[PDB]
């Protein structure tokens, strides 16, 4: 085999290379983090690949507190990874690290963003393993997550919400054309620029190749029902994110108590959660993104077009970055 020979050359070392190298190696991490465990020797293994010259391995090694280190205060944490500020001790370059255990690592997280070039998808700088400790390096975005932004603001003005959905739908489309599902699209998983003008998709831990969902409130009915699933799952999730941005709360939550699987399958789509004060086009785009049958549901491309035109309808991006708190919809 050609790939299994290529992979062996990469193992035990951290190297400068390209996307396919990291991708192929990550597969072995995912398979490795499943064994019945072994007594650790004196040699804790150090391997991975670095995708940019801004992060340099010295003598085929790249270890924490030796070649690089984290900064004050964590940037955030989800259900699987802790993210910190990072500095390479030689280059002096600043970026982000996501810390993931080997036992929960999926190779699809790197397969989904390695080498890919889109302003709407966070650049991946590489990933290195220190035994059972996986470190995922990526571009640092200083504006925090959309989830942080919505928690602080309460909810977003119509134009702001549309503006970010549009950007997220541009990232979703880029992925779907490369036959990759996101899996966990929500406000926590979209990063923002310092000035708030740029949004980028992050967190591909629930990614899956085309031909497990991330968040219950954002699950499409066809996932819940155990039916067949395609890229349309991300577009449903993105409209659940949209309602979260408009209302300041996740869908379903202010109406039902968990588990919500039954409700998502049994109830009509949560189109009643669209604020009545929204523009006709805004409400229309959400309604067709929240179509229960994925076949009759619009693609990321079709939805992106509809939200751009809806943004034009409300008069473009006019609302200020940050600004006044808007009281979330009352339960
Ligand atoms: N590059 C980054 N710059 C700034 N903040 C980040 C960055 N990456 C992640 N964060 C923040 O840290 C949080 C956790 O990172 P995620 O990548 O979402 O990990 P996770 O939620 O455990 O992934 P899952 O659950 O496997 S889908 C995010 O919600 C962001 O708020
Ligand atoms: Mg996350």
């Amino acid at each position: 085999s050609v790939e299994e020979y290529l992979v062996h050359a990469l193992q035990g070392s951290v190297s400068s290379g390209q996307a396919h190298s990291l991708t192929s190696l990550a597969k072995t991490w995912a398979a490795r983090g499943s064994r019945s465990r072994e007594p650790s020797p004196k040699t804790e293994d150090n391997e991975g690949v670095l995708l940019t010259e801004k992060l340099k391995p010295v003598d085929y090694e790249y270890r924490e507190e030796v070649h690089w280190a984290t900064h004050q205060l964590r940037l955030g944490r989800g259900s699987f990874g802790e993210v910190h500020r990072m500095e390479d001790k030689q280059t002096g370059f600043q970026c982000a690290v996501k810390k993931v255990r080997l036992e929960v690592f999926r190779a699809e997280e790197l397969m989904a963003c390695a080498g890919l070039t889109s302003p709407r998808i966070v650049p991946l700088y590489g990933a290195v393993r220190e035994g059972p400790w996986v470190n995922i390096f990526m571009e640092l975005l200083e504006g925090g997550s959309l989830g942080q932004l919505v928690k602080e603001q309460g909810c977003l003005p119509e134009d702001r919400a549309l503006y970010y959905l549009g950007q997220a739908l541009e990232g979703l489309e880029y992925l779907h054309s490369r036959r990759i599902l996101h899996g966990d699209v929500k406000a926590d998983n979209v990063l923002l620029s310092s000035d708030g003008s740029h949004a980028a998709l992050c967190d591909f831990g629930h990614a899956v190749c085309l031909q497990i969902p991330g968040t219950e409130t954002h699950m499409a009915p066809e996932v819940v029902l155990g039916r067949s699933c395609d890229a349309k799952v991300d577009v449903w999730s993105s409209c659940c994110m949209m309602l979260h941005m408009l209302n300041g709360c996740h869908p379903w939550t202010q109406f039902f108590r968990g588990p919500l699987c039954l409700k998502i399958a049994s109830e009509p789509p949560p189109v009643r959660e669209i604020p009545p004060s929204c523009a006709p086009l805004t409400a229309q785009a959400i309604q067709e993104g929240l179509r229960k049958e994925p076949i009759h549901r619009v693609s990321a491309a079709e939805l992106g077009g509809k939200v751009n035109r809806a943004l034009q309808q409300v008069g473009g991006l006019k609302s200020p970055w940050r600004g006044e708190y808007k009281e979330p919809r009352h339960p």
